């Protein structure tokens, strides 16, 4: 429209329907000049990297995007504690997205000391990646998501992307792209953009734990028809040996035949938070799980999905198995656990293996009168017919969605880290300031022009997903668990503002508080 | 229309139908002045040529043009690879320019 | 129809439409008797078969089979560059199938 | 249809309408397997070849394929005649073709005796080259054709193709061609087959020839008002120079000013059918004009069109610059010249350079004082705008169509060994007896079957071809040139059997009787 005209208003508010909840959140972003308006080749030789493991080659963009990819960026403290105390399960179903009152600066310095003016005519570009066209970074699990705390002003992370790499080097099969190759809209200051996306289906996330346990959903009266084998030998002695068999039953329920089996495993090692009960001895990364790719190590960071700990172990967690969350004003290198907070997933206790325990145990051989029989631990079991499992659980500061790998197969693609797995996620919303030139030479020169007027944006960002809730049916007599903030006196209150203006999440939440029968 | 609208949007992709290849490429340009806003007379003379295979007479102008006489102009590397692998012959048919976005 | 007709037409060419190929291909083929027209129990024993991995049991038959599982059967090398520069993806739809001008 | 019923009837004759003739020939073919139903790669390693201007590599077929690509094929020699001497011009204009009465055979030896036998089951299969999309054999003046004389049985030669090469070797770029890969049609005894085809615009064949010369057509009785430069010199002794001007007019016309210039020349060497005329020593491929592509040189072996001798100066041929026909019964290999038949082109004079002189002189140096005016010999004269030429003569026995290579560019494209030009000339038409495979052994065998029955084919081909005629207008008072039998007695009638039953052509027989003014 014009300079003049606001080209839209703050709305940030939720509201509770009968089976929906819409969330709508509104930040303010500043957007730099990143790379002086370059395309970069970027490998670990460019930033000094050494192990084959951690090598890799790609590109760093002039651009930058948008991520809303956490919860805690479309739900209040008090919202989640409205969603995971009164619901099963939810899953998004609407995006909506919207820039407006952009806001473009120049920076003019004369010596030590800056001056920012406006620049009216300069411009923003703006597209989404419909087409999925672009390697898509938003489901790593990243910063630069909009803030949390609604007042909070965020910087726009840099784009950039990874292709086939070997050491430092490429390969011919290495992809290059450049962004300006696609098509995407300007806008001066006057000019909005906005878009809106489909969730496609998706399971509702499981907001409940399980109030029965896998190996107990017999009735503890009644004996089974099935036998089992009790005894095999008579007694002491020599040449002692019988098939003896019992009813399944009430006493022993160990024994008794089942129809379904906890879900797959990939043991972790067990690390505990008493400090002294740990090896003295260097394992972080030697003794952590891991898968081999193209020669190279990656740590099995989230487990398949896996119980924390035992029950009452709650000082134990699996090595790399769970996420880790900073606190506030944690630093970046080597900080103690009382500076992180390490989620657990013991809810799912009752379907799913402890992530440091072996799924079980197999027989290794034939006995026979010569031979005893021997049994071996299994350290990893994959799928088998008939295992159940519950997925990861989200966490207010955890990711929503996943895009799935483009592949031939894959299975249950709910995605590692949690949240949503889709096939075709929100896409990836890029921006970027255009570069505009400074004074050219008056003669001709064929060069491009590296000489660019010191520039940056901002504005406003609106997000509105409507999210489709699953009510709470249970027949349950006595009181639930629920997620609550405790009475009792503090210097500050919880998941608000500082003395110094500091707004911190002092806990992970998770979603499950609600039971189910099994 | 006014000084805080954009005048145009960024459009660089290609599209390939079945006998026609449609490219779109956007660029951004900067203008300086020439010559202080003069018509110079130009020759050899003026250059210091000597030889007179290399003689010339002519003029120079303030203004400037735009040259896309080029096909990475209009092409990007896998375009082309597209292009050259999959067929016996192509021409020009159509042509649209604009200019938009401008900032004095 | 008559000893003195044709019954069907030789057509071996490749169609490549926007979204579609058909692969069309004539073979010439010869039908011995097998087994002199016998079923047969035949199992590694018949064979000579020692090590139980490579037991079997089974029956030969008189009859025979025709296999066209290969792709080389419906695509020339050309139509096969054809397809994997060009494509993501491919799959199979139709299948027609012929007998003719049998010559016993 | 059926075993017992014919397929087609024959159609020999011609039809005279007032501007169109209708040609139709009816022959009786043979065609054999060839190459035991084998694709083969061939070169001049496989032949034996040594020379790098010979190299070549192609494939021969397991094909064959028809060619009525001369006019003795549509013409009987009295038809040919009252064509040429009643007609300016002609080209053809539609095409129809069949096969009929297809009869496969199979021969079976015992010892040192053949039983010949049908074989009522077996097929041919045909298919044209519509679109243009094999290696096009037929605008090489090759052996094959329909036989001129309707009563005389010839065999179908075989197809086969070359690509590119280097020495023997191929490279990377070379194509290989599999027949099979066309579709085609397959007939037993009793299956026909037939197409029609129109040929594209070609300009009428100038069966005439000029009454009057490029350098005399002015009137003789009047002047120019033009003026040329008579006299340089006032006279013997020194520092004599003028510039004396006269009026260019009847009595000199070498000098006059003409408009339009003798057509493109590239020089042949002169050779004498009065042999002690020649040098004493082997000039043939030595002193040969040639043009030279990728290494390779080839004989330039029609000219451009030129004219054969000057007036009175027949015993003179050009070294390769014309057409050599064999007479009947000539053989293979260095045979005398009153074995073959030299074509002329003597009625071109006029319009076209002699093809064993200069072109002309130009200027070679600036005269001055110092300097004697010099002159020098051209020797090969591109088109330049003004020129004027007539093209190759067609002949009764040579060939009538030639295939316009396919390429960015060309100049009036006629093809210099005379006839019609064209993009998309009659296709190809291709045959080949279908391989029937003797008794299989009665275990599967992976191999592909080189055993096959012995067997050939046999039928009939109609060729029909409408022809547009071109009427003389003249209006010249005396009497024309026209083409005769002589009266004189003979031992043979010329264009009939032999006492042996031979039919043979005793003369090359042109176009060019009838006259046009220039
Ligand atoms: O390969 C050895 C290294 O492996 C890395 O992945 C690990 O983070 C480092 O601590 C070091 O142990
Ligand atoms: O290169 C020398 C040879 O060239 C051939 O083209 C010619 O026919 C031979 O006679 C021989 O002279």
């Amino acid at each position: 429209d014009g300079v003049g005209s606001s080209s839209g208003n703050w709305h940030c508010d939720s509201q509770w329907l009968g089976d929906r909840v819409i969330t709508t959140s509104t930040r303010t972003w500043a957007l730099p000049t990143y790379n002086n308006h370059l395309y970069k080749q970027i490998s670990n030789s460019t930033s000094g990297g050494s192990s084959n493991d951690n090598a890799y080659f790609g590109y760093s963009t002039p651009w930058g995007y948008f991520d809303f990819n956490r919860f805690h960026c479309h739900f209040s403290p008090r919202d989640w504690q409205r969603l995971i105390n009164n619901n099963w399960g939810f899953r998004p179903k609407r995006l909506n997205f919207k820039l407006f009152n952009i806001q473009v600066k120049e920076v003019t310095d004369n010596n030590g000391v800056k001056t920012i003016a406006n620049n009216l005519t300069s411009t923003v570009q703006v597209f989404t990646d419909s087409d999925y066209q672009l390697p898509y970074v938003l489901g790593s699990a990243h910063e630069g998501c909009l803030p949390p705390f609604p007042a909070d002003v965020f910087m726009i992370p840099q784009y950039g992307y990874l292709t086939l790499n070997d050491g430092s080097q490429a390969v011919g099969r290495s992809s290059f792209y450049c962004l300006e190759y696609f098509p995407s809209q300007m806008l001066r200051t006057g000019n909005n953009f906005q878009f809106s996306y489909e969730f496609e289906n998706v399971p509702f996330h499981s907001s409940y734990a399980h109030s029965q346990s896998l190996d107990r959903l017999m009735n503890p009266l009644i004996d089974q028809y099935l036998y089992y084998l009790s005894k095999t030998i008579n007694g002491s002695g020599q040449n002692q040996q019988t098939l003896k068999f019992s009813v399944a039953g009430p006493s022993n329920m160990a024994v008794q035949g089942r129809n379904y089996i906890p879900g797959p495993s990939y043991r972790q090692q067990r690390v505990s938070t008493t400090v002294t009960q740990n090896n003295n001895s260097e394992f972080a990364w030697p003794g952590a799980s891991s898968w081999a790719l193209n020669g190279r190590n990656s740590l099995m960071n989230p487990g398949p999905a896996m119980a924390s700990h035992k029950e009452g172990e709650d000082r134990f967690f699996p090595l790399s198995g769970s996420l880790i969350f900073g606190k506030q004003g944690t630093g970046r290198d080597n900080v103690d656990a009382d500076k992180v907070m390490i989620t657990n997933e013991e809810e799912i206790k009752t379907t799913n293996p402890v992530a440091t325990e072996s799924y079980g145990q197999v027989a290794t051989n034939h006995q026979s009168a010569q031979a005893q029989a021997q049994t071996g631990w299994v350290q990893n079991q994959g799928i088998l017919p008939g295992m159940v499992w519950q997925d990861r659980d989200v966490y207010l500061q955890g990711p929503i969605w996943a895009k799935i790998p483009h592949t031939d197969g894959n299975f249950h693609p709910s995605p590692l880290m949690g949240g949503f797995g889709m096939k075709h996620p929100p896409p990836q919303i890029l921006i970027k300031n255009t570069p505009v030139p400074a004074d050219p030479p008056t003669a001709f020169n064929k060069d491009k022009l590296n000489s660019f007027i010191t520039q940056y944006s901002t504005g406003q960002v609106s997000v509105e997903i409507e999210w489709e809730l699953q009510k709470e049916n249970s027949k349950r007599w006595n009181p639930e668990i629920q997620y609550t903030s405790n009475y009792y006196k503090s210097n500050n209150v919880e998941f608000a503002v500082n003395t110094e203006g500091v707004y911190s999440e002092p806990r992970p939440i998770g979603t499950r508080y609600l039971t189910r029968n099994l």
